[PDB]
């Protein structure tokens, strides 16, 4: 079937193969979508003499076919994209042991954990700078005809210099032909981040990510808050279609909240595009000086 | 879409509704397939005066549509089956809070944890008695035209008197019409427990469960061992089709190992049925006396 053909295709791309003897695994940083993330160090990686610190994405115990397929999908997307605000890929280990992906290591970890451990001194301007970088990256992925589908604070990484990096591409899909990706079965993205049409019609486009980007903005202004607090995920069906959205979060400007509301418009065509979301954030920072 | 129609259908079955004020949640026993399992106590449950200890299956934080659909599926199967070796359902809480399923509590927990914490004095006969009960239960589910699809040691519960209970019905499906369930997308069952045709053709029948029952027998004789030890799950594709199986585990009889091999025959029709798997286990115990 489909997965057995992909796996065999892998065992056959030398520019990405890395010897296993030069890889040393370390502590478990956390549990990913299709497995576990591990801190490691690589010797003579990509012509970089000496050891280099890196992160390894691998399958955990009792991996299912969907998790294996998701690991192969992320490897196929990362080796195509290149942008300062998207996690960089270095290689993979496919022979003489389990399947490993070698990616960039981010000092400060995920954006959610970085924010929940702050009040760290962070101003409103730095919060706007973070969102701007994320829009610069999503603007680049959309131009490559890709839908992330799982855009949230936990899927963003914070590297040296507080530079955002979009990560976790396991659920990403290509949409060059139809401009949309449709899933017949039930998806595996958290409900509270999904667009209304994605939740009801299983349609995923570049405008569905705009919805998720509005929830991500809500997470940032609330410094790692949980969306729709105190609402069972099974109730969002009747709440969203009736026209209800999250209320004004404290420590938020009327312009920031208005930008969120526009990302949550029922009609996808009425929602803004990433190119315009950047201009809005851009002017929100030049005025507060 | 499909899930939004099921959820609305739920909010409309009084014989299973239980008031929330009579439910008191406790410690987290563990993390389930679609969420978390919690130890609780229910007041005046099913005409049983006083408090009764129970287990609650609920959605965890950031639940996805697939996890919600799986919670609704288990609720639909459990309210149809009734057998001494299948977990019993008591009710559910659907109004005035999150979605909860109230099921039977098993003193000793899962069969895997029960075995890994033993050497507890367990003989070969008691190991045969455990497998026999599990076959009695699967024989009853097959007669109801149901495929469990996720039969393993962690999905079995051990109750008072060391009586087995088949649990975790989230991935179970009905097969009354076609006698088989086919999944177009990639499944979510651990590879090392899947039948070869399930892994390649995405076909699930009552004979696919026999394959999984043979791996479960391997877990029991090895007292909670991990199948195919030291083999990446992505390699099972080429290993299974080439005709390789797990080797003779120590502390195992030639008849017990031969029963396993028959559950692993490539041709599903050549594999035995549960009615015959019981007779084999039955005579394996009357002779060792
Ligand atoms: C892949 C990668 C990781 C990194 N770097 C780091 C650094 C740190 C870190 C924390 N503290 N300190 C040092 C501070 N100390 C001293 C207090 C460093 N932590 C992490 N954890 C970590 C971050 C992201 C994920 C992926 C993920 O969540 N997937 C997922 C999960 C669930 C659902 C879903 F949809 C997707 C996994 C784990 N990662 N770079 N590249
Ligand atoms: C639902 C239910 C639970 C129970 N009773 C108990 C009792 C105990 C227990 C342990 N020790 N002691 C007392 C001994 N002390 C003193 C040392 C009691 N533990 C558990 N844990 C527990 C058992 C099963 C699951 C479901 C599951 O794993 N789903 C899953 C997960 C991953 C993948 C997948 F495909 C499926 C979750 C958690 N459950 N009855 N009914």
């Amino acid at each position: 079937g489909p997965l057995s053909l992909s796996v065999d295709a892998f065992k056959i791309d030398p520019k990405w193969e890395f010897p296993r003897k030069n890889l040393v695994l370390g502590k478990t940083l956390g549990e990913g979508e299709f497995g576990k993330v591990v801190k490691a160090t690589a010797f003579h990686l990509k012509g970089r003499a000496g050891y280099t610190t890196v992160a390894v994405k691998m399958l955990k115990e009792n991996a299912s076919p969907s998790e294996l397929r998701d690991l192969l999908s992320e490897f196929n997307v990362l080796k195509q994209v290149n942008h300062p605000h998207v996690i960089k890929l270095y290689g993979a280990c496919s022979q003489d042991g389990p399947l490993l992906l070698i990616v960039e290591y981010a000092k400060y970890g995920s954006l959610r954990g970085f924010l929940r451990e702050s009040r760290r001194a962070l101003t409103m301007g730095d919060l706007i700078s973070f969102a701007w970088q994320i829009s610069q990256g999503m603007q680049y992925l959309a131009e490559m005809k890709l839908v992330h589908r799982d855009l949230a604070a936990r899927n963003i990484l914070v590297a040296e210099g507080r530079k955002m990096k979009i990560s976790d591409f396991g659920l990403s899909r290509d949409v060059y032909e139809e401009d949309s990706y449709v899933k017949r079965s039930q998806g595996r993205i958290p409900v509270k981040w999904m667009a209304i049409e994605s939740l009801f019609d299983h349609i995923y486009t570049t405008q569905s990510d705009v919805w998720s980007f509005g929830v991500l903005l809500w997470e940032i202004v609330t410094l790692g808050g949980n969306p729709y607090p105190g609402i069972p995920p099974e109730r969002l069906f009747n709440l969203l279609k009736t026209g209800h959205r999250m209320e004004r979060p404290d420590n938020c400007s009327e312009e920031m909240y208005r930008l969120m509301l526009q990302c949550w418009k029922q009609e996808p065509d009425k929602r803004p595009v990433f190119a315009d979301i950047s201009k809005d954030l851009e002017k929100m920072m030049v005025k507060r000086r």
